Order: C-alpha cells, then structure tokens, then sequence
C-alpha cells in the first residue's frame, strides 16, 4: 500500500508541505506528475515556461531516485489517470498541494472525486503559500479586497518554516510496475518532442539546486540594496527567483527563513529596510493568490463594474505594434524585446509596458495579459491577473485614475537610458536625452519605428472616455 505523491507546481523535495505529510505516513512515497494537454496545449502556454518546466522535472526524478524511489510520469487526463494510476496500486493515498486557481481547483475537486469512489484517501494541504486563504481573513471572517489591512494582518500572523526532505524511500516493485506499465510514459519527453522551441535562457536556471543556491546568494549580498534598487531594470537588483517560486522549485518557507535569517544578521538600518521590503513583496503575492481564491471572477476579466464596461477600443495594429516592440518608445520597446528574447522582465517595466497598452493604445488590458502569458517563463494567473487589473486600476486594492508618462517613468528609472540601450542596441548612438524622451531624429532613428501614437493625444482619449463612462453611470 504505497502513497503517491502528485507534483504540479512545487516541484523540488525539500520544504515541501504535502509531501513530508505523506511521508510521515509512508516510505513507500512515489512521485507522479502528470503531462495535463488540457495545460500543455493551450494557447497561453508559454515556450520559456516549458522548458523551464522541463529542466525542473529532470532535477526532480533525480532526487527521487537519491531518494529512494522515483518519479512517475504520465500524460494525459488527470481525473481519469491519477485515480487508475492508484487503484492499480492499491495505494493508500494520493497527497497533493493546493492550487489558488479555477482550472486546478475544479480539476482537484474531480480526482479527489473520483479516488473517494475508488476508496482510495486524497490528502490536499496548502504548500505554496505562507498562510493560506483561509487564514487570513477581516474582522468580519471576510477576505480582503485591499492591500494595506491585508498586509496588517499577514504580516502579524506566526511564520511557518521549512519541513523536512523525504528520505530512505521504498521504491515499486517489478510486479507494482507491470501493473501500471499501460498508464506510463517510458522517459521524461524532451522539450522538441513536446514541439517547443527554447533557447533565451532563465532568469534563474531550472532545477531545485540552482534555485536553493540563487536565494542563498541573493540573501547574501544583493538583498542589502534592494531598496532602492528594485526600481532600476539596469541593475540587476531584484532576485530572478519569480520562475522558481510559480514552479516550486524553491520552497515558500525556505525564502521567508533566508530572508529572515539576513535581517537577523544585518546591523545596518539601510540593510534591514531593504530586507523587510523584500519580505513584503511575498507578501503582495500572497495578496493577489488569495484575491484569486476568494475571488475567481478575477480571471474573467477587468472586475469593477465600470471597468466590465469600458469603451476599449482595440486596434488590433497598434496590439500587434506593442508585441513586436515596434512602438517607437524607447522603454516600452526594450522592454517588450526583453520579454520576447529572454522570457522575463523587470517588474517597473511590466508596470510601464502594461500602462502603456492599457492607457495610450487603449487595448482590452486581457490581450496584454494573454501576451505576458504565452511568453512568461514565470507566467501566474494570480500575479498576471494582478499586474495587468492593476494598470486600469479595474481589480484589486483599486487607486484614483493615474496615466503613466513613458517619458517620465524613463527618465526615473532609466535616467542613463542604460536599460533602454541594452536592449535597443540599434539605438546606442542616440543620446539618452532623447531616448527618455522619445523623441529621435528621423536620422539617427535608422530603422526604428516613429511613435506609434501621440501620447498627450492617447492621454486625454482615455480619460475622456473613461470620465464620460463614469458620468453615463
Ligand atoms: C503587468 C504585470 C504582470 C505580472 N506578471 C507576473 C507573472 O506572470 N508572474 C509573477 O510571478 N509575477 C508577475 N508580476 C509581478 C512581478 O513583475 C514579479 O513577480 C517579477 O518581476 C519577479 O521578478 P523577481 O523574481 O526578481 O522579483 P523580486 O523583486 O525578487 O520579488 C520576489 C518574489 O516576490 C513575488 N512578487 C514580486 N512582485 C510581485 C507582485 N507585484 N505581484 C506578485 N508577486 C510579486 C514574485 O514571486 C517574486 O519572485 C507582474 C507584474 C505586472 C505589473
């Protein structure tokens, strides 16, 4: 009666919530994970992801076979084959970490289902985040709809830290593994056989080891300054952990105690703001994942009232302009060309990009947020969805009507245009006065685009449909 273990997106084998509770069950633990084509074939899959993914999954059969047993793969149907997979086990149990998201939650609710009917105990236990949805709520038992009170009470709540890495395994025996051998894909597939093509890169490299050893370094030096650099895409201020937290490959506990642990040690003010603004930034994950728990309809689209009856106007040339970094601002452009070659992006140009789409082309913000999705390697619905209601102000923790200038976000946060020539190499011969400002000479402009659009002219285009919206209400 062995227990199996079902990874989706905590995949490593230490910190791991849902597996050391199995553990502590039995030894004879066996991962699983299942190739979903209802996930792998969508269309907001994104190729840095999946290979990403990928790499992940290869560290976790070896640590599995270090562990003492393996890691089984399948592909196809989860709430048809994981209850199979048990049943021609006679497993004891199938164990599971939650998920904050419709798709999970509804396909979870369905296996759960179906192995109750086949007798067989399903155990789902919240691992990805500090404190579950459930454990932070208002005064009133209600969830939070706004940052700052969520924040109050979050940070006040005791913090979990780091569980046990399973170990001394029992692996399946050969009469075990003839009897699921149908239900089994022989070898991990390679990311051309599951024909994707990737070769940008990571901001961190796939795998439990190479995320432990980031957040180790991180924690050692750069996490000193993150305030103030966090703010500038030039430096490379930030930690690039963002693929490694959406895939569990590092555990939640285990940053939060790394975290911790450097502001213990640190004896400068400077140092332990930095720290604690760190600190709080897992904090606003955790308030978006929890907005998507107790707030489902988020996914659907903009959520506020008014913003379900925005005016956008969609041009779909000035979209298809935005994607191919061809907007003819500077900070946009390298941004976007960021995002295409290397799958990641800095979080003040994810702030910039989606403002600009949203605000001055005036794009229904959901083609932003499917584009993100299908290039991502840290794609998440939850902090997507969040980023992208955030630049109509149209979700969560809502703020009074604001419109970015590029210009001025450049100027701020790029102010040596440092960033912009990384990325826009064609462009290192203009002086970055006018790159901040975007405006380039026709000759020195070569063969990058003119602006796309006038942005006093989009500026005063929005508001005026959004105050005659708001008036019509
Ligand atoms: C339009 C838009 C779309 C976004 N899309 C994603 C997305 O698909 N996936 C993703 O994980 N985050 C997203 N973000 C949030 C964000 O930009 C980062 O999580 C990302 O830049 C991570 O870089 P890092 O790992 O170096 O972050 P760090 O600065 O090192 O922060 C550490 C961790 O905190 C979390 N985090 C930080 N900022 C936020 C935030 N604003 N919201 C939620 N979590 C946050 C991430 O897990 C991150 O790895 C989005 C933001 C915007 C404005």
């Amino acid at each position: 009666a062995p227990i199996l273990f079902w990874h989706r997106r905590d995949l490593r084998l230490s910190d791991n919530i849902g597996l050391a509770a199995a553990r502590a069950q039995s030894a004879q633990l066996i991962g699983l994970f299942c190739l979903d084509p209802q996930i792998l074939q969508s269309a907001d899959m994104a190729p840095a992801r999946v290979a990403y993914l990928q790499g992940c999954l290869q560290e976790l059969q070896q640590r599995y076979q270090q562990a003492g047993s393996r890691l089984l793969l399948l592909q196809g149907d989860p709430q048809h084959l994981i209850p199979q997979l048990a049943q021609q086990l006679q497993a004891e149990a199938v164990y599971w970490n939650q998920d904050i998201e419709p798709y999970g939650r509804d396909r979870d609710g369905q296996v759960a289902a179906a192995l109750k009917t086949a007798g067989i105990r399903a155990v789902q236990l919240w691992d990805q985040l500090l404190h579950s949805p459930d454990q932070i709520l208002s005064g009133s038992g209600n969830p939070y709809s706004v940052y700052g009170p969520f924040w109050k009470n979050w940070q006040a709540q005791p913090k979990p830290t780091p569980v046990a890495t399973p170990t001394e395994l029992v692996d399946l025996s050969p009469e075990q593994l003839t009897a699921i051998a149908p239900l089994l894909l022989s070898e991990l597939p390679t990311l051309k056989q599951l024909g994707f093509d990737w070769d940008g890169g990571f901001p961190v490299e796939p795998g439990e080891t190479a995320a432990i050893a980031r957040l180790q370094e991180f924690c050692d030096r750069a996490i000193a300054d993150y305030d103030p650099q966090r703010n500038f895409p030039a430096e490379a201020g930030t930690s690039g952990l963002s693929p490694a937290l959406k895939f569990g490959a590092i555990g939640i506990r285990q940053a939060w105690q790394a975290a911790s642990a450097a502001h213990a040690l640190s004896r400068s003010d400077e140092a332990r703001n930095s720290i604690r603004v760190w600190q709080q930034e897992l904090a606003w994950r955790e308030f978006y994942q929890h907005a998507l728990y107790h707030f489902p309809s988020l996914a659907d689209g903009p959520y506020r009232s008014l913003w379900q009856q925005f005016p956008w106007e969609n041009r779909e040339a000035l979209f298809t302009a935005w994607t191919q970094a061809q907007t003819g601002y500077p900070i946009v452009d390298a941004a976007m060309r960021q995002l295409t070659e290397t799958g990641w992006m800095h979080n003040r140009c994810r702030m910039i990009v989606a403002s600009f789409l949203t605000k001055d082309l005036i794009i229904d913000w959901r083609r932003g947020e499917q584009f993100f999705m299908q290039h991502l390697v840290d794609g998440d619905l939850a902090a997507n969805n969040g980023g992208w209601q955030w630049s109509a102000s149209s979700g969560m923790d809502p703020k009074p009507l604001r419109i970015f200038n590029p210009a001025s976000q450049a100027k701020k946060f790029d102010a040596t245009a440092t960033y912009i020539k990384r990325w826009l190499p064609e462009l290192r011969h203009v002086h970055p006065k006018d790159l901040i400002s975007g405006e380039i000479t026709p000759i020195e402009r070569r063969g990058y685009p003119a602006p796309i659009v006038n942005h006093n002219l989009r500026q005063k285009q929005f508001k005026a449909l959004y105050n005659q919206l708001k008036a019509a209400i």
